[PDB]
């Protein structure tokens, strides 16, 4: 079991735009369209990353295309970053899956802020981190995927997705 797996339970499938908790559009597999109003505008947008007149709808295949480069795009940011990839470098595999997940939803820049708690994880101090992200904003905003993500960063296992 790995990332795309445990992405694909953290985010869900959509084949036709739509918009998520936190107000954006949204499409596939948790690929958001960092644009503003309408859904036109999203849709443009859309059928510009797709290459096509979308309609606001696209295939499995096309969803599978975009979740493949958003996750890449994931790995790729961690590994290009001076402060995530020690820590990247440390985890066991698991926890490496864990903090793609939150490279992944929240961005590089954003995980690369959890100064503190990334330097826990660093030293191997699970519980603490763990307990540490459970304050933020990034927790108090999706508790139960966070729940998940952070599980997996206390136990260092799969079992917070196990049967789904
Ligand atoms: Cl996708």
């Amino acid at each position: 079991m790995n990332i795309f797996e445990m992405l694909r339970i953290d985010e869900g499938l959509r084949l036709k735009i739509y918009k998520d908790t936190e107000g954006y559009y949204t499409i596939g597999i948790g690929h958001t369209l960092k644009v503003d109003g309408n859904s036109n505008a999203a849709k443009s947008e859309l059928d510009k990353a797709i290459g096509r007149n979308t309609n606001g709808v696209i295939t499995k295949d096309e969803a599978e295309k975009l979740f493949n480069q958003d996750v890449d795009a994931a790995v790729r940011g961690i590994l290009r970053n001076a402060k995530l990839k020690p820590v990247y470098d440390s985890l066991d595999a698991v926890r490496r899956a864990a903090l793609i997940n939150m490279v992944f939803q929240m961005g590089e820049t954003g995980v690369a802020g959890f100064t503190n708690s990334l330097r826990m994880l660093q030293q191997k101090r699970w519980d603490e981190a763990a307990v540490n992200l459970a304050k933020s904003r990034w927790y108090n905003q999706t508790p139960n995927r966070a729940k998940r993500v952070i599980t997996t960063f206390r136990t260092g296992t799969w079992d917070a997705y196990k049967n789904l």
